[PDB]
């Protein structure tokens, strides 16, 4: 299905929200008026045949739930995609992590529990599509409002493997440094975004890329530095660093904590 | 041109058929997106009898055309097969079933109610002329009322015998030829019949008849544009 | 009192003229910050034969009219000129067109279907009764439909302002004789109900003396069209030829007409 | 683990306008005190119950079920002492009926345009006869439209309730064998075809001056299809006789119908 | 089954419960949408074998707080009943606490205006001579009970969280209350609390124990006639303690 | 043209926002619509200037047309007042953006910076080709549309100080303070915004109003983490000489709009 015309003609981009590979742009459809936000995919960087990149995005638009981000339409050009989405409008969940640490308390067991709930729930939805997410963390999580309450939804699907420091690696799995790429490491990367939630802190800290993996890699984490036992039980199934012991979505989803 | 991944039904479903034309279907839909209820006129490219350059150009041309009283062309989409034009929802719907009703209800329509609707018209007709458009086929059938309110306003749809210029029997396609097909539009909503029926007879007050009369008249270099038509004095 | 920086023009867009009356015109508009409808009834001041300070009394309590059934007005501007009253559209349209259509498809409308709107229709007036407000002018032609649908309200318009057959078909005989007081709108409401459980005008003539003398001393027929006894009993009541014996609105509303 | 509103109907709905009096209770548009969101309510009396409180609730819980776009929705059901309250939404079209009697006035349905109000009235009827629901009193008056747009879509409502509660026009459009009470999913067929046969001709195929003289003629009277179906297309013809088919086993389903030639023609 | 309506199905029926929003001392919080119209709204459980008093006591107490309308009060549409539980239907704030607001001021280290907490303390003001005027004391007046109706800088006040601790199972507390002496004046102390807590960042008698407190309340850059309002409504003795229609009249 | 009631009529009166030296601003809903609103109340004895020069700049500023200057949708007069009816924003101010992000210790991305500021100078250009000198740009007269992190900027607040009867002085170019007031002024303000939104920073600060004003007429700002880009278009847009000063529209040509 072709259109007469560019995506110009539909949209009007309204601002640049951020660039990777490819820009991020607030918009306005023309028809509509509808706000919504385009992942700009520049096929220039496509070191794997489109039909295979064509395929997992294809598979990451038909991810319907609460959780997920939801991608209305996929458009194409010569040069590059066009992943249209909805526009979430509550912020990163990192914001409300950061605002914690800088108001001078915490949050609330009852409320990461919450967010955890949905978060595994999404986890649970798109293993079973077959999606692995591979870079969950904090600025990947958006709040779809500004209410207290406000619901999550995952956003930034990883597809950098098919585009190719110290800060990337901090909520990277053990085994994702040898290449090893399961569904599993979205457990781990989830049970690092709970603990930063749940502490202020994060695991495994460092001043090199180094220092994070191999920290990560042979030390347990500090857990003194004020939890429930049944928190620390799920973060430590969550941590563990062979993914084969590690629990799926759905286990995690089963533990005492969410009670 | 620009792909979209997917077919026309990912982005539309297809409620309810409206009608079927010599060169494809209309369809109510709706937009899978938005939930938005649109309308689609499919074109079948098998019928087309001129390069698609020309057709596809004399589109994209419509789809320009920003008035209040014509209707809204939102986007065009293709495939290997059909055109898909995609616009907005009328509620009214035929001005036919306007002239139809007082027809059977026995009183007509007042000079005042058709001198608005005119007015709208032509306000219409004027500005597709000056984006150089000739509409080529306006009837009672062609014009729709936006909705089921009794003041509504109209909105000219399908754009392009009893309505023709005797120009266009010689193929003499004009501006001027819209000016007609609305002088017997005029002719209709006023009397109840049409004027040329198988020189017309004439009841309408004197203001009024003088502009059926400039409006029928017969040779096309002296009818008036639609410009001048607003100018008269039976509006006021 | 405010002044508006602009005109009329700079506050509204006037799409279409509706009507024209002798007191001025009736405009379909939009107002330019909201984008919303609206209809404006123009009141040239120049056919004021009162004192304007009574025209903007009067207009005054028709504003302050809150009732589900009577037409909404927002506002009223005015310039050098005339006067803009604001009101609330509806889509309607005419109570009239319903008759008409009913006379078309040769199905008599149903007394539960008139009960309602009497039921509205009076509860209107004991409300601007309550007020002190005499419409003056009650007819098919007066009481528009909110919304399209079969069960749309209805919505009272055009109260009289006579300070600036056809209205005469529905006018109480005590009118005749410039005695004008909230009972006439009673026997209007009767002529208007009458209508709809009929399809037909109670006093018709070729002028307007065979319909005053007719409305002032024959009795209608009620048998054309059966009506039940207890619709008859209020038409009577609501047709009584003296003002003094014809029922309130509040009394009409208590009829064991509106229990079926 | 019953749940109790705290309060009365009339706590929760201002009654505003009676739209009738049905054949189980009156009908009335209702404004939710909350939202506060137009309704219209239902008012069955529990006092013509013909069969136990807790089977007329399983038996309304299915019709509640029932989510279709040609299909009344249903948003709620209260009960106090006397009354049980049907809560759906509102139609503004209002009945087929009107359509119908409109044209006979002008002059009667087109082909084209029947043929998509019986595409998504089969539609409604395939769904809810897989929810194992018999209608049993489809008529012009029992078929709403949504709103009065020329193309507006319909709602059936008015599911019939005659075998839990306690009628002139719903024996026009009854099936031959519903008279001798096998009463199954093609008697809806027929009434759709009784409905079909009035939407095209502007006439009933069978009228009488009694009750008996209707039910002998549906029974075993071929329909005046000579006189009344001059304006119609054969395969039109061809479909008003398979629905109108006197034996029901020989009556084809709402998913055979929707198969016939005259939905592909126009 | 106190002859209320009857409804056919449960109350996962009529909403759907999407989150839990906390859990107090007698029931759970949620967010609700009600699957009907698809509108938002907040349900608060109660268990009824939490009570302490015949369940009569509990729905007509609830009766009169639905029957609260004010433009500062929260605003409940429904309560509906089962064997175990009553669900209190709510409108959603989404502002947050007012907590919030003040826990975020002396974290950036600034004070909120005057003319600012002046506006708030109007609102609430407003509401408590309106429920007071409906003989309801609230009992439990705090800023984590007062929400923001919208996230705007300007946005209005709901009261919400009737305080109800008595029928089942120490900063607001007013000096009589400690005493078992609870009136609608009690209301007025706490409104004085949060005031001066609004205005100072500090509240005005802080300990880390209730006999500490209760002590201290019983006898212990804000402009004068802002001090003057703020003596009066804590007064330790509740009748020379002014009412919230009196409060309103102050030139503050 | 004149309106029947009130200010009142037509108004109710939600909450006072704040208060200036020639009246007040209010959260306000609009009685027929029930839509929310802003005035700002004008009191029209503290006026200086002949009155007829008001009703002209505010006329002039009701016909910004603009996605990033505030909406004016009318203004109405009594007697004693004049009243801007303005849309409502629900984001709060940008001061707010700059506050909360030192208190964080964090800074504002340069990337934050430009596309904020392409709006702010985009708003510039346009209402300096309708002769508009704002005179008064600064962190609390530019309120976002609403709270979500990517929310458009609306300019409020235009000056009119002059036209009746430090810390506006932190925003004021050298040349306003000799009384030469032009459109150049307002990229001076624009720049001393951009130099706030960087660095958490003012570029000159001072104990009292003499101060501030020498430093802004013959002190360089203390430039040293921003890049040479931005350094180079502060260092235009606060040039000492206006002459030299770069106009709105030649700002948004700059190259730091281009890679950030
Ligand atoms: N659907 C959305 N709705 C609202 N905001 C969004 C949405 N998607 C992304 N954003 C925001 O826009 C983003 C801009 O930067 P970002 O998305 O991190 O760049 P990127 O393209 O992911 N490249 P990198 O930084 O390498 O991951 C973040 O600020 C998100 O919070
Ligand atoms: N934008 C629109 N909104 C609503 N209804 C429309 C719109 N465009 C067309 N229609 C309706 O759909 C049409 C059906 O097809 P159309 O061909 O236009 O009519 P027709 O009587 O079939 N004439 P033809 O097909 O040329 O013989 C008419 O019923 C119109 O009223
Ligand atoms: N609030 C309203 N909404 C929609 N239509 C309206 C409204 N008020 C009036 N109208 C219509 O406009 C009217 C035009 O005037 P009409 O009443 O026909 O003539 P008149 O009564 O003799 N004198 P006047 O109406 O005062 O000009 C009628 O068409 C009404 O149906
Ligand atoms: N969901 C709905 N929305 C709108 N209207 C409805 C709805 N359900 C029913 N109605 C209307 O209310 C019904 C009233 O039932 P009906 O059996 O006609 O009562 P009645 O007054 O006895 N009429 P009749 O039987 O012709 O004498 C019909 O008029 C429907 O058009
Ligand atoms: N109407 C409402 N809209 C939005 N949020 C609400 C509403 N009512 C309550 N909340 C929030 O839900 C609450 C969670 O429960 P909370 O009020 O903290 O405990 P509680 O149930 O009152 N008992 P306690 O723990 O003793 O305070 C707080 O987070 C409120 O901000
Ligand atoms: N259109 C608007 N929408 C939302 N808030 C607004 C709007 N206009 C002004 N405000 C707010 O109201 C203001 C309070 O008054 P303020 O703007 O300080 O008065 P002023 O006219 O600037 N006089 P002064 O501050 O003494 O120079 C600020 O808090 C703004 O954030
Ligand atoms: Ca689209
Ligand atoms: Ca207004
Ligand atoms: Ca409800
Ligand atoms: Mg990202
Ligand atoms: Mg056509
Ligand atoms: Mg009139
Ligand atoms: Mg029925
Ligand atoms: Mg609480
Ligand atoms: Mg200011």
């Amino acid at each position: 299905l072709y259109f007469q015309g560019t995506i110009d003609d539909l949209f009007i981009f309204k601002r640049k929200l951020g660039s990777g590979f490819g820009d991020v742009h607030l918009v306005e459809e023309r028809s509509s008026g509808l706000e919504r936000v385009i992942k700009t995919i520049n096929k220039d960087r496509s070191q794997v045949p489109m039909e295979q990149i064509e395929a997992e995005i294809e598979v990451l638009k038909s991810l319907d739930h609460p959780n997920i981000i939801k991608i209305f339409e996929v458009f194409e050009d010569y040069h590059n995609m066009y992943i249209v989405m909805e526009t979430c409008e509550g912020g990163e969940l990192l914001e409300r992590i950061v605002s914690a640490q800088a108001r001078g308390k915490a949050l609330s067991e009852g409320y990461v529990a919450e967010l955890m709930k949905q978060m595994m729930n999404a986890l649970a939805y798109f293993h079973s599509q077959h999606v692995v997410h591979k870079d969950l963390k904090p600025e990947n999580i958006l709040f779809q409002d500004t209410s207290p309450h406000s619901p999550i939804k995952i956003i930034d699907f990883g597809l950098a493997e098919l585009f190719k420091a110290a800060g990337t690696a901090l909520y990277m799995a053990p085994e994702v440094f040898k290449r090893d790429v399961t569904f599993k490491c979205d457990i781990w990367s989830a049970g690092v975004v709970m603990y930063f939630l749940l502490t202020g802190c994060l695991p495994f800290t460092g001043t090199s890329l180094e220092e994070v993996q191999q920290k990560a890699t042979y030390k347990e984490p500090n857990y003194a530095v004020p939890l429930t036992p049944q928190a620390v039980d799920l973060l430590k199934q969550m941590l563990t660093k062979d993914p084969e012991r590690r629990p799926s979505a759905a286990q995690v989803l089963h533990h005492e904590w969410f009670k």
